[PDB]
């Protein structure tokens, strides 16, 4: 029927990180009042409203259906905090109130110019002064290609109508040689929609016609509306320097954000953007001074090849390798015993953010060798670059979740409610404490929904033993075959319970 | 001031060739009445109106300035055939009569939809039934990129600076782009690198016009043909033969394409996968069936030219030897082209080289190739032309004509050019950019260096070859502004500079020979 969706980058505790990063002063979370335009179902604000019981929230949408259905999901989870109303963006006065965080996900490209400027204008009168605005949209020249591909598909219809995919199986097969004038391109654009899902293609490329806009046209429409450009929720975008050094110099030399960004859209073929705005009074500082960056809880997710126990750190002739999120290849390596000492603690601390100084402290106590400020030196010198490349995540304040197993694990009422409604093809989607959406198998949903903090690690093991022994769950053990037996299923359910609880650990799914 | 530009693909003797290719019967050239919308200065109608003195014609434009200037340039050339008028396309109706050929070149994309469709219906009411229409426009999705590239320039020409103003920082933006793309990036921007770098080419006039001056808009083809069929017009084809031809795609795709047997689809998708920037399309009254079946029986009535120079001169090479492999050349590129083996191919090609830039009927190619070596029958010489040639004429490597043009392939010992081409060399468009631009008898524009511009204005038929060599020696040994070709000298000796001016003037006369610049 309708997708439930939630995004890490629309989370108020995130926008507050972007704000407190650039020298702004976003409002207080606990009392924060958030507003969502084009709320839809509204599952986007829910997890927030559960984390900060004192934070009121108001969503709006034009569809009466979505509003009512969402109101059901909101009532059934016992979430009294949020409020949803069915209206058109053109009715705002103000009232109702000013909000500390506003979020508009893409409705911007899908609606008329009249409502278009009207969005910015509500973001003028409905935004408390230190608050933060979020608007997502499509940008040129990335909109050109996708648009034309919707034209090509749109020009032949022989009925499916998914025969459009028989167009692309055509294109990649068609074309052929013509080595690389333009032909190496458009291969990527065709081949790259064969991914996503049958829903995406039909949504974007069929619609509901949407229109792209230009950076300078958007934030030029944000100006004159008395708003300014704070940044982008994707850090790895706003960062430059992958281009040759010569050009980089001449870029920074002009020192105008709108120029460097608008120009960065052309060389990347930038399709979308999620942009945050703020009132044009407050000055912004894009100088990153480490002394203000030591206050940010960070997470670098890496695991090493060798355990600390079996290795020594002070060794030089040895070079050890970590790994990032996936993969090999290993990413970085050392050699330098000041590097190992830190990275290893960025491993032990996986999925429990820690203050940046505390990385030097903990990396110090781990190995007493040198002073502390030298650990802070190597941390300042090349790390920050890694946090602007997206490999290090920053948070203020810490999210509410834990990196340890509580011996009677407990999750959010939300994730435990999500574990009721399937919307099942790969696996289930569940929202962790960061508003991000996690995949999860069926048995992990059966282990998950059962943690309210009442049951110890065994109680679930039992309830799984039945479900496997009885109908619902089944399982097999290698090589293929199995369907098991009374005792051997037991330890299988033990292993599968330890892995599932660890995944729930490092994914920010453990509230207590 | 304004562009003095002329294009081979707008020539009535050309549009009539594409018409008589597709089985139409365009009107008569001698009496032809041609009309040009947005003529500007109007230099496009002239070299026709002078070559066929009985052909009247009228250009029109909105700019009174341009119109008056053209009214001047025609007088200085003493051309009584053309006429220029200042009008809006909305006032053109029917009072100026019906025309056998109409040309609208690069307006349709620069003007409002109202004047836009007004163009098409105007092409309905003033076009003699069998006449032919020409319209050029920018198209998608090839116009998109180039547009965005005009966006960057239209943006960073404010902040990025130094200096004064438009085209300069525009070029510093191009060289900037290429600098900002190193080998550090090859996902996509190989495409944008090639497309931007491609703009470091063309001309300061082009760049200043297209990517700088007023807003132009592309269209989708099928929306164009769909706005023509709505105006009671039909799609004849394109003035670029090498365009309408498919087959570079694998057979699997090719066949599945041709099967549908609907032209407008087969073309449009060729706009999608080739990224077609512009189009020059000719239309006609529907009313008249057109046939895209190309019968060899209708193509032997076309004068053809294959432009070639041999690697091996005929004197020193045998013909019937089947162990020897020849190469030749195509036009000015320094790449060997074709090879054989079959001595009927040597026999033919060698007569296609002798006749370079001298069109001859395909039959006459078979005859001359027969007299070249008596061996086999004649119908086989017509055969080897049938098997693989026509493919080459659809790839643009063989040029076709109806009514072979007015020009000469030989040096008359007192060379002479058109009173037009001898006029153009008195004025711009400079400079030795590269060289001067001159209009041959085919409406094509040949660059010529300064010294060749000094010889070309000096052939009225009054001066012999030696009179040429003398006046060039003077211009050097005198107030000068000299230039040279290869070796290394450039300089002063009399006995050297004599034989040097002999060579340079003979080469210059050959270039005018094969370029259709010799009317006698
Ligand atoms: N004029 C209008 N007033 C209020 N909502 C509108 C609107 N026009 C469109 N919308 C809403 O904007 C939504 C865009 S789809 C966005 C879904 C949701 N924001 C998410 O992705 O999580 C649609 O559901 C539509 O109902
Ligand atoms: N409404 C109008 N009526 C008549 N001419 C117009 C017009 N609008 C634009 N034009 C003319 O169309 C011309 C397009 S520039 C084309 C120049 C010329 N056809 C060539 O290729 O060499 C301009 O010179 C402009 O004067």
């Amino acid at each position: 029927p309708y997708p439930p969706f939630t995004f890490s980058y629309t989370y108020p505790p995130y926008l507050r990180t972007i704000g407190k990063l650039f020298g702004l002063n976003p409002p207080l979370l606990e009392t924060a009042k958030v507003l969502d335009i084009g709320c839809g179902i509204g599952v986007n604000l829910l997890n927030f409203a559960e984390t900060y019981p004192k934070s009121q929230s108001l969503g709006v949408d034009l569809s009466k259906t979505q509003i009512e259905l969402g109101k059901k999901t909101i009532s059934d989870a016992k979430i009294n905090n949020v409020e949803l109303k069915a209206l058109s963006i053109l009715d705002l006065d103000e009232s109702y109130g000013k909000f500390d965080y506003i979020v508009c996900h893409g409705v911007y490209s899908w609606v008329s110019q009249e409502v278009q400027d009207k969005i910015l204008e509500v973001l003028n009168k409905l935004l408390n002064p230190n608050g933060i605005a979020f608007v997502s949209y499509n940008t040129l020249p990335g909109w050109n290609m996708q648009n034309t591909i919707r034209e090509m598909m749109m020009f032949h219809s022989h009925d499916k109508l998914q025969q459009a995919r028989l167009l692309l199986k055509f294109i990649n097969d068609s074309l052929g040689n013509s080595t690389t004038p333009y032909a190496n391109f458009l291969r990527d654009e065709a081949k790259l929609i064969s991914t996503y899902d049958d829903s995406y293609v039909l949504h974007e490329y069929l619609g509901e016609i949407n229109t792209g806009t230009y950076f300078h046209q958007f934030i030029e429409k944000a100006q004159k509306n008395h708003l300014n450009y704070l940044g982008d929720t994707s850090i790895a975008a706003m960062f430059i320097g992958n281009l040759p050094t010569k050009a980089a110099s001449k870029l920074q030399a002009i020192n105008d954000i709108v120029c460097t960004e608008q120009y960065m859209d052309f060389i990347t073929n930038r399709k979308f953007r999620s942009t945050l705005l703020c009132h044009q009074n407050i000055p912004i500082n894009r100088k990153i001074e480490f002394d203000n960056l030591k206050d940010f809880y960070t997470t670098f997710n890496i695991r090493p090849i060798s355990p600390e126990n079996k290795i020594d750190l002070n060794n030089e002739q040895e070079n050890i390798s970590f790994y990032y999120e996936n993969l090999p290849e290993p990413f970085i390596s050392t050699t330098s015993a000041i590097m190992k000492a830190i990275l290893y603690v960025y491993a032990e601390n996986i999925s429990n953010p820690i203050r940046l100084e505390q990385v030097a402290k903990e990396a110090f106590k781990k190995l007493g060798k040198y002073r502390l400020q030298d650990f802070l030196a190597t941390l300042e010198q090349h790390f920050i670059t890694l946090i602007f490349q997206g490999y290090l995540k920053i948070f203020e304040t810490k999210p509410h979740a834990i990196a340890t197993i509580t011996e009677k694990p407990k999750t959010s009422q939300f994730a435990r409610y999500q574990a009721k409604h399937a919307h099942f093809t790969n696996m289930f989607s569940i929202t962790n404490r960061l508003n991000d959406m996690i995949g999860i198998p069926i048995h992990e949903k059966y282990i998950l929904e059962m943690l309210d903090g009442t049951h110890n690690i065994d109680d679930i093991k039992k309830s799984i033993i039945e479900k496997i022994n009885s109908k619902l769950l089944t399982a097999c053990d290698n090589k293929g075959q199995v369907v098991t037996d009374p005792k051997l299923l037991k330890e299988f359910v033990d292993y599968v319970v330890a892995v599932s609880l660890e995944k729930f650990r490092i994914n920010y799914l453990l509230v207590g």
